[PDB]
């Protein structure tokens, strides 16, 4: 997240960190067993970290569980990103409490202009490099279908959304992959693609959750 804020430790309990070794993508915990991310985080042997506020310091009330399953999207196309979203399976429930939550599910889709929380432990530069290691976030309106396609011609589908500022600025960056976007209290969108982060005219492009909810509850209802 460039341009945001500390959020506070566990304010954002649904935030989960996908470990392989070392961080390497955000998603969100939807109920006790079960995390959306994108599908281009798609690993073998991925390690879901709950409860993380610091990722390389243990703080106490973290639970590492590790993913049995994880289901990309039938659609899914890593060229065009349509489609940008997966299910991932814990091997054993999380222990929900204050820090570690589930987030809703959306029964609607959201409006431009609303303000939503975006989240997670990627870049916090628009220029070179450096990496938090506490959770970051930031609040960023969803933008205008036309913005939005103006932004990135030929390449927004119906499942795409932009959020953001088109002064650049202010953006999800590498490393915030596969996290939430929520508004409203609810997950309307994941960390999907851009060009570059923070770049005027270039917000970042986010998963429509809202169009995958029946094929989310259908997934976790037979598997
Ligand atoms: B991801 C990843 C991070 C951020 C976006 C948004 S770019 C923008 N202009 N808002 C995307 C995708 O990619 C790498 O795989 C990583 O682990 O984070
Ligand atoms: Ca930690």
């Amino acid at each position: 997240i460039v341009g945001g804020y500390t959020c506070g430790a566990n304010t954002v309990p649904y935030q989960v960190s996908l470990n392989s070794g070392y961080h390497f993508c955000g998603g969100s915990l939807i109920n006790s067993q079960w995390v959306v991310s994108a599908a281009h985080c798609y690993k073998s042997g991925i390690q879901v970290r709950l409860g993380e506020d610091n990722i390389n310091v243990v703080e106490g009330n973290e639970q590492f569980i590790s993913a049995s399953k994880s289901i990309v999207h039938p659609s899914y196309n890593s060229n065009t990103l349509n489609n940008d979203i997966m299910l991932i399976k814990l091997k054993s429930a999380a222990s929900l409490n204050s820090r570690v939550a589930s987030i809703s599910l959306p029964t609607s889709c959201a409006s431009a202009g609303t303000q939503c929380l975006i989240s997670g432990w990627g870049n916090t530069k628009s220029s070179g490099t450096s990496y938090p290691d506490v959770l970051k976030c930031l609040k960023a309106p969803i933008l205008s279908d036309s913005s939005c396609k103006s932004a990135y011609p030929g390449q927004i589908t119906s499942n795409m959304f932009c959020a953001g500022y088109l002064e650049g600025g202010k953006d999800s960056c590498q490393g915030d992959s596969g996290g939430p976007v929520v508004c409203s209290g609810k997950l309307q969108g994941i960390v999907s693609w851009g060009s570059g982060c923070a770049q005027k005219n270039k917000p970042g492009v986010y998963t429509k959750v809202c169009n995958y909810v029946s094929w989310i509850k259908q997934t976790i209802a037979s598997n």
